[PDB]
This record gives C-alpha cells, structure tokens and sequence, in this order.
C-alpha cells in the first residue's frame, strides 16, 4: 500500500448504526487511501467467503477447477442453503457463494499447494491451521481491510503470481455491476454471529472502475446479529457515494 490517511468524519456513518467497523478506500492514480479507522485497518479477521477469490485462481492453477467452463455438479444431497442445490458455473459458484463447491476444491488442491499460493500472494497471516477444507472458515486465517485491497490491486493489474488467464478468468466471474463506463467487481463475506464476547465479521471487498479511475474497496464489521448484515453494502456505498464514486 502507500500512503494512509484516517478521516474520522466517516464515522458518521457507522455511529448512526451503532456499527464497530473499518472501511479502507483506495484510489488508484494517487496512491493514496482513506479509512475511517487506521487501527482497525490493519487488524486481521476470518476472510469467510471473501477466499472465494484466492481459492478461485489456486483452484484454476492447480488444474482443480479444469477451466474457466466447469461445471460442478450438485450430488442430490441436503445442503445448507436452497440457492445451491444445483449444479453451478464458476461465476455462479462464487455469486451464490456456494461454500460446499469451494470447501472441495480446498481439499482437492491440498495444504501444501494451499500453503505456497497464500504465501506468494501475502495472503494474510498465511496461517492455514483448523482443516484444509476450513481454515478460513472458522479456523486460524486472519486477513486485514488493508491487505484486502492490496491482494485486489494486484489482481486487478493481473500482477499475482499465477497466471494472467486464470486472474483474468475470477475477474469476469466477480463483476456485479457493469455499464458503460461504470464497472464494479466485488465479494462478500460473512463468518457468522461470533460467541460471547467474541464477534462474527462480515465483509464487502471490491473495486470500482470510474471512467479511467480505479478505487479499490475493503469493508468489514463486527456482527453478533444477522439483521444487521446488509449495512456490509449500505455503509460503504454512502461513503463511495459521498465521494462522488457513483454510475
Ligand atoms: C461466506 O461468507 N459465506 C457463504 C455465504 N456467503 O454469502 S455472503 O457472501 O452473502 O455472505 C453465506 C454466508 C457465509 C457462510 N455461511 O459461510
Ligand atoms: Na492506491
Ligand atoms: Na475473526
Ligand atoms: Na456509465
Ligand atoms: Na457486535
Ligand atoms: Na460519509
């Protein structure tokens, strides 16, 4: 990252909610972002379903996931949510969220594949510990807002190490807005309620292309209540939009 800048009038949007979160915005031309909260910036929580992406192309480079055309197949059986019991692209896998599909291309790439690709991209803490097909689940993952955005510029400017077709191919599959001169890219996450004391996270990452502008984007939030999940969305797109970062 370069520089860092805390503005603390963004905190209005947070109070009015009660919310204990971090939002970091970075603009690509001046190097430069802003965060809401400069220690809270760099603390690191479970990524939950944000590993999507680094799963995604680890899957693609691995030769797990065979190309960016796979279909994964529902087996018929029970799973958690009703929106994946079907059969799934790729993009549709990671707009679903469809947790099952990943947890086994986990496995199927193993913990030491998994282990060499998070540390090539400075994944975090690196820390695959707790199961291979859960880790960043409910095991000893931790990533901050600020490595977030680091991770997606380099994706964004196919600058990870793996190649430029497999980060070219999670791109299309993570567009969730597109318009002329207006194009979003984006994921979110959401660990759970916590436990006593101990909080859930959830999560909204992405970036936005502006015109010829680049703003990358890495929100999370304490959450011990699932009703207050869509102010993951809602806080963030007032501050973009404060900003004029808008269709
Ligand atoms: C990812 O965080 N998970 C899978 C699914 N994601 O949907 S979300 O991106 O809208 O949060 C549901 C929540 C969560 C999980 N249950 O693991
Ligand atoms: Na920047
Ligand atoms: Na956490
Ligand atoms: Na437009
Ligand atoms: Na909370
Ligand atoms: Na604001």
């Amino acid at each position: 990252m370069g520089s860092i800048t805390e503005n603390t009038s963004w905190n209005k949007e947070f109070s009015a909610e009660a919310v204990n979160g971090v939002f970091v915005l970075c603009k690509s031309s001046s190097k430069s972002c802003a965060t809401n909260d400069l220690a809270r910036a760099s603390k690191e929580y479970l990524p939950a379903s944000t590993f999507k992406i680094p799963n995604a192309i680890i899957g693609l480079e691995t030769g797990v996931i065979k190309n960016e055309h796979q279909v994964f197949k529902w087996d018929g059986k029970p799973r958690a949510m009703k929106q994946w019991e079907r059969d799934l692209t790729l993009r549709g896998a990671i707009q679903v969220s469809a947790v099952p599909v990943f947890q086994q291309i986990a496995r199927e790439v193993g913990e030491v594949r998994m282990q060499k690709y998070l540390k090539k991209f400075s994944y975090g803490n690196q820390n695959i510990s707790g199961g291979i097909d859960k880790f960043w689940l409910e095991g000893q993952l931790r990533i901050s807002a600020v490595n977030q955005v680091e991770f997606l510029e380099s994706l964004y400017l196919n600058k990870l190490s793996a190649s430029k077709e497999n980060q070219l191919i999670v791109k299309e599959a993570l567009v969730t807005e597109a318009a002329p001169e207006y194009l979003v890219h984006s994921k979110t996450g959401f660990s759970g309620v916590g436990t006593e004391s101990n909080p859930g996270v959830a999560w909204w990452v992405g970036w936005v292309e502006k015109e010829t502008e680049v703003y990358f984007f890495a929100f999370n939030m304490d959450i011990d209540n699932e009703s207050k999940l869509p102010l993951r969305k809602s806080i963030p797109t007032k501050i973009m939009e404060s900003e004029g970062i808008i269709g």
